[PDB]
């Protein structure tokens, strides 16, 4: 009936994972029914969630929302658009640069696999957050 995130706002008094997209003003940026671009961290990229990047990614600008419910950015894109860039943008807007060697390179991290076609769109194995 209702979209994810708008449920957000609808929500009872749920967690607070609810409030943290409303509080980061994702709750408009996540309605994106088009696709979704999900950066995947690997188990050591995860390893880099505990107290560690995300942290300092929720000190910074709105990408709060993003990383609560499923780390994504609408815009199915593959390796070869965002490289073509040079940066990607999150679903609230925050930049991050793109390199790419060999692999697709994303902030601090490394792709090891994208071009993933995930279920509205993309995903794409980092190995650092």
């Amino acid at each position: 009936m209702a979209t994810i995130v708008d449920i957000a706002v609808n929500t009872p008094g749920f967690s607070t994972l609810v409030t943290a997209v409303k509080v980061a003003n994702l709750v408009e940026a996540l309605q994106s029914p088009g696709p979704f671009t999900v950066f995947a961290p690997n188990d050591d990229a995860f390893a880099k969630l505990p107290d560690g990047t995300i942290t300092s990614l929720v000190q910074n600008p709105p990408q709060l929302g993003r990383i609560l419910k499923y780390h994504v950015v609408a815009g199915a894109y593959k390796a070869t658009d965002l490289k073509r860039m040079g940066i990607v943008t999150s679903l609230e807007g925050s930049t991050i640069p793109i390199h790419g060697d060999n692999p697709l390179e994303v902030k601090n991290a490394t792709v090891l696999a994208a071009d993933i076609e995930a279920e509205n769109g993309i995903i794409h194995v980092i190995d650092t957050v």
